[PDB]
């Protein structure tokens, strides 16, 4: 494969309804809906470890992993998991995720490169996905 790039967001799916499920209220899922049409992801991919940096106008995390090595991160909605990546096919991985503290909807995300140089992520929560493609900048 290769994820490495600097990428920007051309289209975002289902994301209010992710957030829904997750218990944010209408006003600020229409704000998170807004700031998710900025985002960007940079990536530099190393073998099978990850260092990944997503951003919107005001905010920036990063995310560092080792496929198959289990790190700290946190949901869509903000709160601290516990997340372990795997391959899926050679340009598609899966992370699955679990809440440090309490209960919460299952959630998980996705990221694959395409054929056409697309870089598809998915998030989900039980039953619903979102979908966000992005294209290099
Ligand atoms: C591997 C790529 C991942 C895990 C991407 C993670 C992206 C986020 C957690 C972004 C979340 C956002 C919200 C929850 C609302 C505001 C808009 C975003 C895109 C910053």
């Amino acid at each position: 494969p290769n994820f490495s790039g600097n990428w920007k967001i051309i289209r975002s799916e289902n994301f209010e309804e992710l957030l829904k499920v997750l218990g944010v209220n209408v006003m600020l899922r229409k704000i998170a809906v807004a700031a998710a049409s900025k985002q960007a992801v940079e990536i530099k991919q190393e073998g099978d470890t990850f260092y990944i940096k997503v951003s919107t106008t005001v905010y920036t995390t990063e995310i560092n992993f080792k496929v198959g090595e289990e790190f700290e991160e946190q949901t869509v909605d903000g709160r601290p998991c516990k997340s372990l990546v795997k391959w899926e096919s050679e340009n598609k991985m899966v992370c699955e995720q679990k809440l440090l503290k309490g209960e919460g909807p299952k959630t998980s995300w996705t990221k694959e490169l395409t054929n056409d140089g697309e870089l598809i992520l998915t998030m989900t929560a039980d039953d619903v996905v979102c979908t966000q493609v992005f294209v290099r900048e």
